[PDB]
């Protein structure tokens, strides 16, 4: 909610591992970069309009590589059952502004999931897609960082996906989130990247 | 590895949920208490006194009430093709000091599951066998906190099990790592609780 500045690669926590993307192992997924969870910062202030200049930037690099692009997003007025014991913690879920932000629209070949955990592997297909079709990386952007990026990243690491967390390219609650995810993320489970890098 | 203390229960962060334990729903996972894992630690030191202490006092608790007690163990001598990107991180995993520590060795009827990624429910029986045993609470004990032990519960919050990590029968890298778990679970996957108040 409270403005702050997305770290610097050379503040980057170092990597463990010394994995590199090939575009033919890659993905791209845009993790929940809907107008209902932008709302929480001010579009106008920091860490927003670097967040959506190196996501775009990414995408754009990502269908010239013919990387697909895998946008998931949470579907408005869910099941309570369905939902489960994320209403313990977030209430009953969002009602409205569900679409992806507007400069971050799904243009044609892209593919869109419903997502329904902090994971985006639970429940969707994303990984039999990606067995499929033999790719094995996974590139990280969007929010949130500490949540669910970090669960994504996590599932992704355990079911033989190597995540590339875009230091650069995600957002949080906070820097101090934000860096902590990195450094999680950097120790345990996968690759902290940057936009320069990638 | 160094040694430290196990925080106080009037320390610990706030629960955000009001999740109750009941005998007839509930799981104790003793969490990869395998020899190897311990080694890491001086074993006459703190935290692991306490930590073997509060977890043999929670299982004698848990065959009185009648609730299950699982254990995960790692396997060794690996094959680096199922380990998968562990290796990357760790090596090539375990090859002796297999069994669990003395003082928490399985009797009748326990259950061991073998344990193959952080998170106790992949490639385990465990959700199968929560679900046709409709039990859906997991009291979550063993090392380490930040890594297999939250990781084991964000799995379970996202499989609509409710997880109980109890603060004091856990132990971590550091204290450091064991607070700021025991802040990530209250805050967005599940209830912390301690040996007195279970």
């Amino acid at each position: 909610i409270a403005s702050y500045s997305i770290p610097l690669a050379e503040t980057f926590p170092k990597n463990k591992v010394h994995w590199h993307v090939q575009a033919d192992r890659a993905v791209l997924l845009i993790h929940d970069m809907q107008k209902y969870f932008i709302n929480f910062f001010d579009h106008s202030q920091a860490p927003v309009p670097e967040l959506l200049a190196n996501i775009s930037e990414l995408k754009s690099l990502a269908r010239q590589a013919n990387i697909p692009v895998v946008y998931t997003a949470q579907p408005p007025n869910q099941d309570p059952i369905e939902r489960a014991l994320l209403t313990d913690f977030w209430g009953t879920g969002l009602t409205k502004d569900t679409e992806i932000v507007s400069e971050l629209s799904p243009e044609d070949g892209d593919i869109q999931y419903t997502k329904w955990r902090y994971s985006a592997f639970k429940k969707t297909p994303l990984l039999e897609r990606m067995k499929e079709t033999q790719r094995d990386q996974l590139i990280i952007v969007g929010v949130y960082a500490h949540i669910g990026i970090l669960s994504t990243a996590l599932d992704a690491f355990m079911l033989d996906i190597q995540p590339f967390v875009v230091g650069d390219a995600v957002a949080d609650f906070s820097l101090e989130d934000h860096h902590h995810t990195l450094k999680y993320i950097t120790e345990r489970v996968g690759c902290v990247t940057s936009l320069e890098a990638l």
